[PDB]
């Protein structure tokens, strides 16, 4: 058993050179494998096939679900007898000992990674699979496409942007150091949540995100909002109440048609090469509307 030594979030892992059958426990890792022409044998897909973004899903084809990302089914992982498991370094600390009894296990950032950290996880996966050159090629293509979309996005970058999900009668905002915040910065946007602004709102943190009620949204008054919702729907009971709010109606972004509702699976959950390309393409399209 010859191996390739790579670094992951727990130290060194010796990955077998004959690793071909791989179980992945986050969506971004499925994207990584598809980009490298590898079809995972198992995916933690939350029992929801549509959570795997379409071009990735269609390239991989048939696979076995191993359950939720929160609580993967280790009997189903065992039964697959994989060569390698790719686990999330935040979600899967508790199951790590059990996963290592089944197969060599890489522990990589996805859930608590920003945009650059997710691309770093892609690089580690490529190296682990003896596909370093293929990964370099793919990332050069990705970067060229992202910068082409950047130049086609017509929006005025002086209009500061707030990315968020809907929660608890307000918005649960993704700050400038989140995956989405950092990606928007890569596209030349200015996040409304500057470091100074976020410092002055920190009593409202809920883990990685900032809970903004309408009073605090009114004070921030970002010129643009991107609101990520399941299925890109805007008619949830929660989001409808938020809008009957007198303060919401006076917001600059609302008065001027600069609130866009986008798909949460693509924008928040996927964290892949294909999904980030799709986010950028969507911004081009929105910017070219009448
Ligand atoms: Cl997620």
């Amino acid at each position: 058993a010859s191996t390739i030594s790579v670094k992951d979030e727990n130290g060194t892992v010796k990955v077998p050179k004959d690793a071909k059958r791989i179980v992945v426990l986050e969506y971004s890792f499925a994207d990584a494998l598809a980009a490298l022409d590898v079809k995972p044998v198992g995916i933690a897909d939350d029992g929801k096939k549509k959570r795997i973004i379409k071009p990735v899903r269609e390239k991989i084809g048939d696979y076995t679900s191993v359950g939720t990302r929160k609580q993967p089914n280790l009997e189903e992982i065992s039964k697959l007898k994989p060569d390698l498991i790719i686990a999330d370094s935040s979600r899967h600390k508790g199951i790590n000992k059990e996963l290592n009894k089944i197969a060599p296990t890489l522990s990589l950032k996805s859930f608590d990674g920003d945009y650059k950290q997710n691309i770093n996880s892609f690089k580690t996966i490529a190296k682990a699979l003896n596909k370093e050159k293929e990964g370099e090629k793919r990332l050069a293509e990705h970067d060229k496409l992202i910068n082409k979309y950047k130049d086609e996005i017509k929006f005025d970058r002086n209009q500061k942007v707030l990315p968020a999900v809907v929660a608890k009668a307000g918005l649960l905002a993704h700050p400038n150091y989140s995956y989405v915040g950092q990606f928007l910065n890569e596209l030349g946007f200015k996040n409304a949540l500057s470091d100074d602004v976020t410092k002055g709102l920190s009593k409202y943190l809920k883990g990685p995100y900032l809970q903004l009620d309408t009073e605090h949204l009114a004070d921030l008054n970002p010129e643009r909002m991107i609101i990520m919702t399941d299925h890109a729907k805007k008619d949830s009971a929660e989001f409808k109440k938020l809008q009957e709010d007198a303060t919401w109606k006076k917001l600059n972004a609302v008065k001027n048609n600069r609130v866009d509702i986008v798909d949460r699976d693509v924008w928040a959950r996927s964290r892949g090469l294909i999904s980030s390309e799709e986010m950028a393409k969507e911004l081009v399209e929105l910017s070219k509307k009448e």
